[PDB]
């Protein structure tokens, strides 16, 4: 006989779809219909799943929109190279397809590059940006985390890199768990694996690290990233920066610097964390975003 009697693993959000440049994109859409929407953008190799435990904190007061990038999550998977340029084109068109006007961004990893680049080009529409573990220029390999130098150098080759990421699914099975301090459960791993069970679908997982602005290459990405970082230092847009210890892309020392150099910026320590801060302390991140959103309406 039986009797009846943690960081959430479920994804209790109804699928929403919109046609974007002839392809179907999936997104979470919850919360009130009026007011300024909060747009959550994930990076590599995740999906809207990464926001699952953060969104419920914001949804009571704001619309939350969390798309899966083209070729990822539940969005369609056209035969693209999935360059950053492709993601930009699709994300621009997604935002237009939903008829969004002003927005608040919550962005992470490659999602931050998309968010920052979009904000730079749409200064009058951005009402706030929350960000963490974001893409910035990496002048030399010495400025890349030591533990991942050899690995990412290998990733950034055609034959070896594709064998690792596409054939062996290393970014999902290897790199992903290394971006979280706590161990991911099998249920969580399965939600992350889901979009990429078919090896040929793993193209964006390989192109993304090959797009990273490292040692001047790719030059186009480096220029673009420098441009939005320059814009960011000059914009009065409200900013909220989450960081963890030791972090990965944004070490604590770097978070302290940005908190001062970026105008109108608040920085929040999430405790232990690497790249996927959302997976180590989603309640703090969600709570702080919800409260920060409230202060955006306070004049002073
Ligand atoms: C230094 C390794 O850092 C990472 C770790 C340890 C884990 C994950 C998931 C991601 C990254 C990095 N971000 C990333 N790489 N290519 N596209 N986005
Ligand atoms: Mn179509
Ligand atoms: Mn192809
Ligand atoms: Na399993
Ligand atoms: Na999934």
């Amino acid at each position: 006989h039986h009797h009846h009697h943690e960081i959430g693993t479920g994804f209790p959000f109804d699928p929403h779809y919109v046609e974007v440049l002839g392809e179907r994109m999936h997104y979470v859409d919850v919360g009130p219909r009026d007011g300024t929407p909060v747009l959550f953008l994930h990076g590599n190799p995740t999906s809207s799943y990464v926001w699952r435990n953060i969104i419920p904190h914001v949804a009571p007061t704001h619309r939350c929109i969390a798309p899966d990038l083209i070729g990822m999550g539940k969005s369609d998977k056209p035969d693209l190279g999935y360059f950053f340029d492709d993601h930009v084109r699709f994300m621009d068109a997604f935002i237009e397809a939903l008829g969004l006007e002003e927005v608040v961004l919550v962005i992470h990893d490659w999602g931050s590059a998309l968010g920052f680049h979009w904000a730079k080009r749409n200064p009058e529409r951005v009402k706030g940006i929350a960000f963490m573990e974001f893409i910035r220029p990496i002048p030399t390999w010495d400025e890349w985390p030591e533990f991942a130098r050899e690995t990412f150098q290998a990733f950034r080759t055609t034959d070896v890199g594709r064998k690792l990421i596409i054939d062996q699914n290393v970014f999902i099975e290897g790199t992903l768990p290394m971006g979280v301090v706590r161990p991911l459960t099998e249920v969580e791993m399965d939600h992350y694996r889901e979009p990429f069970l078919n090896p040929v679908d793993r193209e964006p997982l390989w192109r993304f690290p090959n797009e990273l602005p490292i040692a001047g290459e790719p030059a186009n990405i480096v220029a673009l990233v420098e441009e939005y970082m320059d814009w960011l230092h000059q914009s009065p847009v409200p900013k909220l920066l989450f960081w963890g210890t030791p972090g990965v892309l944004i070490p604590p020392a770097e978070a302290a610097r940005l908190a001062k150099s970026l105008p109108n910026c608040k920085a929040v320590d999430i405790g232990p964390g690497l790249n996927l801060l959302q997976e180590d302390n989603p309640d703090l991140i969600g709570s702080e975003i919800a409260r920060w959103l409230s202060t955006l309406e306070i004049s002073g």
